[PDB]
């Protein structure tokens, strides 16, 4: 529709998944709020527009079309008002900083050690599959009450949910271009139900200290539980992003550090720098890159565009975190970048509920890795490819070390 952006008509979904930076660098300059035809939605690409939409009283939560097809209702990311307040009150207790501090070390450190012990003497590893993803999913899985679900299975589920959630391509008429791409998400949800329904059955009668047990029972009248259909979409929210993103973040941090070998050495020598390294990693490749959306509740003007009420806007936080209005050479990883705010955890009422937990999982995991393999080196015989528009991270991370 917008004449000077007619080039956007030729942007493909594959291009956004493999490398969205070049298109989004153009958007941040030409149209910070732009309608992207293949996504069928306005997209916010700069830090100012993302922050404004995410915090505006004239926007509220919505799920993208493919996200809604994947999760249904009421997913915590896509609801408002009394339902959202209830779901936030449901998930927040185990995520409270003072609560996390009581058990996070005893949770993650033995998990990290267990996975490291399988390969720390090999001289070679593929860290995404052998370390980052397993530690991420085993940590949260145990917190949730899914101790009996293998990390292989948790990893398969978040991968299938990822592909379904981000199956966003639409054709001329706004219809999904890849309707068969939701089937593996449906297959994952069916498997999840088969595993989790018996656990919910027993937690209803025998509550325990698992997070999902508390989701059923906390704040409810005596002898009542939240209905499982009411909580399952938020379970899916966790089994996608909460399972995937800490692993994405630590892997992207490592890739960034490998790109700056002097900085990798610094961090290995001084592990108190790991939190700073992770924060730059999340800015540099944001795990939740463009998954979330908001919808306008009244006519509103954003970046010079007059949006009617009812207009969805996708929040491309991963682009916002390369805003050259804020950062110098954002495409480069730099441990010594001056600490500034970033949007990798979103903003506003629907900002990430698990920041403190997530940052601790990534920090402990990197601590234990650099302890066990101080001479870690990137396998330069291999290249690192990143994949994902909605959720983005490296697809593998081959490393080596002298044994
Ligand atoms: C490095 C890892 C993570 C990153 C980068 C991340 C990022 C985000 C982002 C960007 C949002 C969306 C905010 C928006 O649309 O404005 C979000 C939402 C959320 N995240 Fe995190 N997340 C991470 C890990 C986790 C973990 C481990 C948990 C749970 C233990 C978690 C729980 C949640 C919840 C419940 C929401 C929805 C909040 C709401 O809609 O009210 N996140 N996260
Ligand atoms: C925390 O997990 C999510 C965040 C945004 C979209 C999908 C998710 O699973």
């Amino acid at each position: 529709e917008r004449p000077d952006l007619a080039w956007l008509d030729e942007v493909t979904m594959t291009q956004l998944e493999r490398n969205p930076y070049e298109v989004y660098e153009r958007l941040r300059a030409e149209a910070p709020l732009a309608f992207v035809p293949v996504l069928g939605s306005y997209v916010a690409s700069t830090a100012e527009v993302c922050r404004e939409v995410a915090t505006s009283p004239d926007f509220e939560a919505v799920i993208t079309p493919a996200g809604g097809r994947t999760f249904g209702h009421p997913a915590i990311i896509g609801v408002n008002g009394d339902i959202h307040a209830d779901l936030r009150s449901m998930v927040e207790p185990a995520l409270q900083p003072a609560e996390v501090d009581r058990w996070i070390d005893d949770l993650v450190r033995p998990i990290a050690r267990r996975y490291l012990e399988r390969f720390e003497n090999d001289g070679h590893a593929e860290l995404v599959a052998q370390y980052c993803e397993p530690v991420s999913v085993r940590s949260l899985g145990d917190l949730l009450g899914l101790q009996e679900v293998d990390s292989d299975k948790l990893r398969e589920w978040f991968a299938k949910l990822n592909r379904s959630f981000t199956n966003a391509a639409v054709d001329e008429n706004g219809e999904f271009a890849n309707p068969e791409g939701f089937a593996e998400g449906d297959q994952a949800k069916a498997e999840i139900r088969a595993v989790v329904d018996p656990l919910i059955d027993k937690w209803i009668e025998h509550p325990d200290d698992s997070a999902i047990s508390h989701w059923l029972h906390d704040g409810m009248p005596p002898g009542q539980t939240r209905d499982r259909e009411y909580i399952y979409p938020t379970i899916y929210v966790y089994l996608l992003g909460a399972m995937q993103e800490p692993g994405h973040g630590m892997a992207s941090t490592l890739v960034g550090l490998f790109s700056r070998p002097e900085q990798l050495e610094e961090v290995v020598d001084d592990p108190t720098l790991i939190p700073r390294a992770i924060a730059e990693g999340l800015r540099w490749t944001s795990p939740i890159w463009s998954a979330g959306a908001r919808i306008s509740t009244k006519p509103v003007t954003i970046a010079g565009v007059d949006l009617p009420a009812g207009t969805p806007v996708m929040l491309s936080y991963g682009s916002a975190n390369h805003d050259t209005g804020k950062y110098e050479a954002p495409s480069q990883y730099d441990l010594h970048r001056p600490p500034l705010p970033h949007l990798a955890f979103g903003a506003g009422n629907h900002a990430c509920a698990g920041i403190y937990f997530a940052n601790h999982v990534m920090r402990i995991a990197l601590e234990e890795l650099f302890e066990a393999i101080p001479n870690l080196e990137r396998d330069t015989r291999e290249g690192v490819e990143f994949w994902g528009w909605g959720f983005r991270g490296p697809t593998s991370l081959h490393v080596t070390w002298e044994v």
